[PDB]
């Protein structure tokens, strides 16, 4: 099925077994086709900063793809600039310079572990993708908030606000991560 899908990887220093991150990009990786006449993917990481870590017509196979992705290391932030990273994913990732394919349904997966620094410029961010018309699928990681006795109210809640609607059927929440590799079931198949 014919996708370009971005992968907005927060790279702060909160996720800790990085391996783990990684273990579900794989897990999710090697699940899909990709191909440029079926599912395109793409990596952006941030945290202060953004870089893209591979562009969606870089590779055009499910297993090139797969060496790709394992190769990435976590850039590292303090900065946890959500708002940036989705504004470049749907600026400079979704580019036919880029990859993106003309009138391919543009998908996006966000992974994140804290609430943004960036918080506030989300709504404009958001309102905007909405307007490229382009489905998220937001995860949020409970780990290092749980590990450190912190509310997670107003961070599940900003990570919900990102999915696409329905919030119930986009927006996951994972209790650590290890417990990440136990959701590309569901991920897999409300994609395509």
């Amino acid at each position: 099925t014919q996708l370009d899908i971005v992968i907005v990887l927060d790279g702060s220093n909160s996720i800790y077994p990085w391996e783990s991150v990684i273990a579900f990009l794989n897990d999710l990786l090697k699940r899909m086709d990709i191909g440029p006449k079926q599912t395109q993917v793409g990596i952006v990481q941030y945290g202060e900063n953004v870089t893209h870590e591979f562009n969606l017509n870089k590779y055009s196979s499910t297993e090139e793809v797969l060496v790709a992705a394992n190769k990435i290391g976590r850039q590292g932030g303090l900065q946890t600039m959500t708002a940036l990273g989705i504004d470049t994913a749907r600026k400079e990732a979704f580019t036919e310079a880029r990859g993106a394919r003309r009138g391919v349904k543009k998908v996006m997966v966000i992974v994140t572990d804290g609430e943004s620094h960036d918080n506030y410029r989300l709504k404009q961010v958001i309102q905007d993708c909405e307007d490229e018309n382009i489905q998220r699928f937001s995860i949020a990681i409970l780990g290092h908030y749980n590990r450190g006795n912190l509310s997670t109210e107003k961070f599940v809640e900003e990570i919900k606000s990102i999915a696409s609607e329905p919030t119930e059927k986009h927006f996951f929440n994972v209790s650590d991560e290890l417990a990440l590799v136990t959701i590309v079931k569901a991920l897999g198949e409300r994609i395509f």
